[PDB]
Parts: structure tokens; sequence; C-alpha cells
């Protein structure tokens, strides 16, 4: 069957609905209220071959922080639900993704023990309207609810959009590897 | 009885109305024209158990500075009015508040002598649309009209929203302690 | 009374934990690691928790797996005992001196795990206990309890004093956080 | 009420101290050192102790011997008042601002004496009071009371403010440590 | 089979290239530069490409023009063989050891040319081959293939080892990128 | 199945090793060194090798000779199992995290021995296991297997985590290198 996780999370700050298919075809259906995060979630779908559905409304008139955090939390929980007992999967994923001058390596373990090692050097404070501090917070929150070990390391890069997008491409392809089944097991 | 302070302050730049209940239940009713400041004033209510009512219109088309300053000034005066003779209260308040990776300590004395010692290190210039320089100015203006001694010290923190929100949480809980009655007196 | 229980059996360890947040300081700790037992006793005596920990494990390899699985189980029991966390102080703060050592702990039963760890332990072993396991104990406890936890050493030169002051401060900060806020 | 009393007569000093741990803030301090009297008053006012200190001594030499013997007697009086120390909070913590100064005090009525002292007092005299005597006051008090005491300055430029904030923080930390743990 | 061919004749050089992306490792390289031939052989043996390169040029001046025009022609042949690039892995990564040398290559058949080049080659000549030509080879190949290419040396002291490890890693990363993604 | 077996008896040690390159993760490790047994188990679990190690030795001196002779025998057993090394991937690469630790392993079953070792293990003992023996284990394994082996730590503060991540990465890199290149 297909491993699908779903989470609806409604707080005073945000209203979030997430659906992810680990065995998808790359369907991207993201409307988080944060356009740049939508663009990154689209890359998660296209490069991981996940089906990624995210719909959120939130207090973005304050800033994007609460929406960003609650979407990441919901995605992490949906990933955890889809993974189930995690029997027979590769479990580990590794990928170095270039995007022009940027190069970011991601290494991860669907271990059940949350840890984020974050070593990006994003040189500007905003990409579009998106606060670049929210990139670290997105992956921290996703790690916290999914229970994964996640290491993100920038080897090259000067354009903030390129650095962040390379991160999502590498994360997407590393996560695809980790979630795929180990045929020898 | 309940200690309630009220101040309406109308200038060429701003029109401000403030009502604070030191003996409240955490009612938050904040519409300052500055959404991030509203969010921080909500935390003042929820974490201090103050009832906090703030309504302001102002020249936010110039920037948020005048509104931020006049709201803080009015709040400080309302706090001073609510405190009265300050007989029998704890007078001093201390609290260290974490918010994820951030940790901010606040120490204060309802002394009648204004002083702000401000030692935050906010790494970005805007949270949402809110100019992070306005955090220091908010507490300076509040100190000036309330007459309190206020020390704010950041021990940890990398996310600007977390640092500022931890500051308001610690301030709220320190102020609650300082305003509560000393039963032994 | 808010009581949490967790029994966790792996190929490496067999762990049973019961904690009473509204206890009287009953300490009943046999983790297989004597120094950790001594620290868990302080949790009970200084936090006024009832703490029951029983574990066997592959300590012939090292104390790592037992230390980790005990901490994981305690965090889950703490989360279970806390329930909806309604009406509690939620935050706790305490600076504990122990002779020349002074350690501050600040914590929030927020549901969001984070460990900020700033101890400077000068030796590698207290008794047989590997001092690297102190950080791993609190990291694992944070991961299953959902706590925000900051530990900062302001003074200290004896490793036993530094670690014990940490547990005393943690115990008293956790007691404060779990107690009820009368106004709420 | 938990009252401690100590009369200490040396060739240098004649000191009488009485402290009520369960007092109301009664301050009656005449040590022969006016600034120390002001500080002991803050101990009563902010700790809600009743503090009676009367001393004569060889202040024509300097204030050192009087300062030392007063602190020794206070520490003994405090220990006597504490008794078996059963049921008390035992630990005390407080950060006290005084304008630009901010001093944290953490203590444990442990029975094991230790002073950790980290003030940065920028002048040598407040009035006629030698600022070296602040450290010696707390060291001697720790020696006879047997308490663990940590004093840390986080802010401060005025010597009077720094020292007064220290006594305010010490008084409130000591009040917390001597009070009963209701649970 | 995806086969690319390019014949490029200038006043300086006469170059003919044919590459089979779905080959068996057939190596047929006579560029006029023996060390480059040795490197192009590794492209075939380690990438399982069929690589045919024949060039004559003004090597009596130096190897520069031949090196550049060979690399330009290979990049064009690679682009021609790739076609619409539909359904392929697109990205390739490989770290190749060669004794003490270790070189990582990461590439994307993105269509956007970029060379990130971080080798530290300690000598100026391997045989008769000027080691400045290594960077120019990959820069020229990137320019005509439309590839994003990052080359990073993690270890290495022998220039022949460093350069050969680079071509082995490039060959295996390129093989991965050109192979088909079964799920797509 | 590709099985290698080596029995090595010195005046210091008596070692028997059997490895199945095409195994299912069967772990049967009794080297006399409990932490090394734990690491060899990870080799089986994460590499899907069948790993049988039985050794007795002069561990009353220290673990060095046992550690060394076990690694030598494993390297020989691996080489014997590889045979002509025809049709295999030959190269292996893997980055393995373990909580805060992250270790990359790159190797080539080249026949030319080399160890490039860049770990930063912050303590001298994990349990009773001397952490100097990690480098010596891989150096000896390289010497008898003839492999090119590069080990690089990118992150890590806990010695147990760093060493375990190294074995996980080595096991998965070795699995990749021994598997058949289908094309
Ligand atoms: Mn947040
Ligand atoms: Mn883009
Ligand atoms: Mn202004
Ligand atoms: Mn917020
Ligand atoms: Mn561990
Ligand atoms: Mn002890
Ligand atoms: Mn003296
Ligand atoms: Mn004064
Ligand atoms: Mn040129
Ligand atoms: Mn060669
Ligand atoms: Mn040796
Ligand atoms: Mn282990």
């Amino acid at each position: 069957g297909a491993r699908i996780g779903e989470m609806k999370r409604v707080t005073k700050e945000t209203n979030v609905s997430v659906k992810i298919n680990l065995d998808g075809t790359g369907v991207a259906d993201n409307s988080s209220g944060i356009p740049f995060l939508d663009h990154m979630l689209d890359q998660l779908a296209s490069h991981g071959l996940f089906d990624v559905h995210v719909k959120a409304t939130g207090d973005t008139h304050i800033d994007d922080h609460h929406t960003n955090e609650d979407v990441a939390l919901a995605i992490g929980t949906a990933l955890l639900q889809a993974l189930g007992d995690r029997k027979g999967i590769n479990r580990f994923g590794n990928f170095s993704a270039p995007l022009d001058e940027a190069l970011v390596h991601v290494s991860l373990d669907l271990s059940g023990r949350p840890h984020l090692g974050y070593d990006l050097n994003i040189p500007t404070q905003r990409v579009g309207k998106y606060d670049t501090q929210l990139v670290e917070h997105f992956f921290q929150s996703l790690v916290n609810t999914s229970g994964m070990t996640l290491h993100i390391r920038q080897f090259s890069g000067t354009n903030s959009h390129h650095i962040i997008e390379a991160t999502f491409k590498a994360f997407a392809r590393a996560l695809r590897q980790a979630t795929e089944y180990d045929t020898r097991r």
C-alpha cells in the first residue's frame, strides 16, 4: 500500500492541514499562506517524489513565524504517522544537492531520536518576504515531531534563495532514499 | 479591590487608550496598530495574569516608532496609577524565561527611580514588519513613566521572535511577582 | 496524585520507572549505575517527587545504553504524569549552590524539546560514571518529556559537586514548574 | 520565634547581637561603623528579620576588627537561631537591582562554609567605610554560620549602590532560606 | 542508446568526439595529450560510457587549445546525447578515493553552467601535462554541456592521484546522473 | 555466498573469524572486548554481513593485541571472501549520523592499503575500551584486506556516538562496495 500521513492542527494562531504520501509521484499542492515556503514544499514533492498537500491560514499579519512553525510541526507528525514501524526501509538518507553556486549536503536517520545539526550560512535576512531565520526553525520543528536525526551542511553558496532551495532539494532526495524500502531486507 | 490604571493620551501623532488590571485573570485586548506589539502585549496578559487593554491609532505610515513609544508611555503611567502607594507588595520581581533556544532574565524593582539596563542581542532588524530597535524603546519609555528599575539580560538566543517573546514572558512574570502582595507584610 | 509509569524493554536494557509529581521525596533508584542512582535520589529529596527507577542493561559494554534508556523512560513518565498541564506554574527556575559549585536551571514544560547545556565538567569520570553521560541524560529526558531546559554553570571545580548541583537545581526547578498556580 | 543571641568580647571589640528569624523588620544597629549600620538596617527591612547589633571597638585603628567581630557574631547568632534547621526552605536565591547595579545572591544553609565572591567595587571608600570590608563581612559571617554563599555582580558602577544591592539580595535570599517549606 | 557526436575543426585544432551514455566502458581516446587520454579512459571504465576522442592540434605551442577544444566538444556531445533529459536521475554524487587522495564531485544536469572547483594540485606538471589545464577542462565541459559541477578535494598529496580521483568521481557521478530514475 | 574464514593463533591471541559478504545480518561476536563486540554487531546489522568473531587473548595486559589480531583476521577473511573481486561495485561511500555525530566513510577495494583517519574522539575510554584502538582496528583491517579507506568526522561530541557512527558508515560503505554492479 501507500504510506500516507495526515494531520490537522488548529491553534489560536494557526489552522493547518497536512497530507503526505511517502510513495507518491511528486504531486505538489501547497498553500501555507507563506509563498516562499510553498515554493520549498513544492521542491520537496518534485525532488522527493512525495505527494505533499499543505493548507494553512494563520496570523501572518504578526509575522510568518507561527504559521511556519505549525506547518513544520504538522509535517513532522504526518511523516511519523506515514512511517509507522519503519520496518524494512533504508532508514538513512544522504544527498549533496547543487544549485548553481550553492552546494548543501543533508544526512539523516529516521532514528526516532530528534536532533538537528544546522550549518547553513544564509547571507541575507529576507528572501522575498520570507524571514531566513525561519529555515532553521522549519527543520527544527520537523525534526521534533518526526523524531529524525538531521544534519544540514553548506559547502558552497552566496545566493540565499539558492542556498535554501538546495537545502530542500538535498533534504527531499535524502528523505526519499531513507523512506524507500531496502530490497535486501 | 482590584488595582486598575487607565490612561488616554492623544497627541498629533497618536491616539492611545490603555487599561491594565494588576489583579486580573489574563484578559488580552490589544489593538495598537502594531501587530507584533499586540502579540507581545498578549503575552504580558497571559503570563502576568494582568488584564491588558490597549487601543491605539497613529502615524504608522511614517513608521511604528511614535505609536510604539506612546503606547509604552501610556502603559507605564497606567501601571504607576494602578500601583498607588505600593504599600505591602513584593516590590521586586525576578524571572528567567526560556523560549526554545532563547533564555532572558528580567530583574526589576518598583522603586520609583527609572532605570533601564538593556542587554539583548537581537540578530535581525525586523520581526514581521516590527522594527527590532523598538523593543528597547518600548521598555525605556515604560520605565520612564512607571518609575521602575528594570534589568533585561539575554543569556541564550538566536531567533529574534524567540528572544523578544522570552523577554516579554520574563518581564510579565517578574512584574506579576513584584506587584503581588507580600503576605508577611 | 499525578503518577507516571513507563516500562521500556529493549535488547540492550530493561527499564521500569514510576514518578509521583505530588510525592513526599521517596527515593527508590537501582538503575545499575550507582552515581546516577545518587543523582536520582537528589531528584526525589530536593524535588519532593517519589522516584522509582529499576533497570538492568548491558553495562559490561559501558553505561551509555542504560543511562539513555533510563532518561528516556523518565521523560515519558514525567509527560504521562503531567497530563494536560492545566493550571500549573509551567516554568521553573533555581540556582543551586553546592560548596564552590553554582548551577542555574531554567525550564518550561512547553511541549517543545530543547536542551541548552553549559556545564564545564573538568574530569572524565566520577567514580565509574562517564561524565559525558550527564549531557546525554538531560538530552534524552528532554526528548521524551517535551521540556525546554537550560543548564548553566556559574561556578564550580569539583565534578561531583557540579553534577550534583545540577540535579539539585533541576529538581527544585522541576518542582516549581509542576506545582499548581493558585491564581490559575 | 527563632531568636539567636551572641555576646563576643575580645581585646579589640565588644559585640552584642540578637536576631529574630521570624521578625517584623525591627532595625536597631549601632556597630560603630555608620555605613555597616545602614547595611544591617537593609538586612532587617528587606529580610523582615529583627536585627539588634551593638558594638564598641578599636575603630581608631580602622574598622576592620569591629567589622570582623560583628560579622562573626551575626553568623553565630544566625546559626543558634536556626536550631535543627528542620522543615525550612534551606536554599535562598535573589537578584536585587539598585538603579544601575544588579547583584545575585544564592545560598544554602548547608553547614559547609564557602564564600564565592564576585563583586567589582570601583572605589576604595564609601563615606569612611573601607570597601575591602564587604568581602570580609560575608567571609566571617559564612565562617560562623556555616552557610554556602555565592555573590555575583551583573551590573553596577556606584559603590554604594553595588554594596547596598548586595545586602538587599542577601537579605531576601536569607529570608527565603530561613522560611518554612510548607509542603 | 543515447549517443552524442561532435566534430569541431578550428585553425588551432581538429576534434572528433562520440560518447555513448549507455555504453559498456569502451575507451578510444587519442587527443594528442597522453595524460588527458589516461583521464578520458577513466571516464569510460568508471562511468561505463563509450568514449571516442580523436584530436590533432597545435600542441607545439602548448596543450591549451587542444585541451580546451576537446573539453568543449565533449560537453556538446554529452548535451546532444542527453536529449530532453526526461526521466533521468539528473543529479550525481560520488566521493572517489585513490590512495591518499579523496575527491568529491556533485553535479546536476540542470542546463545552467557552473563550475565550483576546489582542488589543491601541488605540482605544475604531471608528465608533460600542465595541471592548470584540469580546471580549464572542466570549465569548458560545463560551458557546452550546461552542467552544474562542484569538485572538492578532501585529501591528497600526489598530483596524479588527485586528478585521477577527480575523473573517477566525475565519471561515477555522471553515470548516476545519466541513469534512468525508475520511479519517474 | 562469498564466505571468508581465518584462524590466527599467536603467543598473544587466538582468533577465529568467519564473514559472509552475502549474509543476512547474523551477529556472533565474542572477541573478549565488549565494546568491540558491540561495534562488530553494528557491522553485521548495518552491513547485512554475517559476522562471527571468537577470540581469547592477553587482555590482562590491555586490549591492544586482541584488538589488533581481530582486525588483521577480519581483513584477511574479507579479502578471501572477495575472491577475484569481479563485477562488484568496488567503491563504497556513506555518511552516517548518530545523534550529534556525523562520520563519512569512503573506500575502494583497490588492493592498495591506505588509511586516511580524521576522527576527533574527545575521551580516552568508552567503558573499558581504549579509544586509541579505533584507529588501530581500521589500520590493521586495511593492512590485511588491502583496501583504501578514508574516515572523516564532520560532527560529534560523544565518544560512543562518534565511534558507533564510524562503524555504521563503514558497514554501509562496505556493503555497497561488496555488492554486485548489475550493469
Ligand atoms: Mn517558535
Ligand atoms: Mn526557486
Ligand atoms: Mn522616540
Ligand atoms: Mn510568538
Ligand atoms: Mn546515545
Ligand atoms: Mn554527593
Ligand atoms: Mn581579618
Ligand atoms: Mn543607601
Ligand atoms: Mn582557454
Ligand atoms: Mn593513473
Ligand atoms: Mn599494535
Ligand atoms: Mn551503542
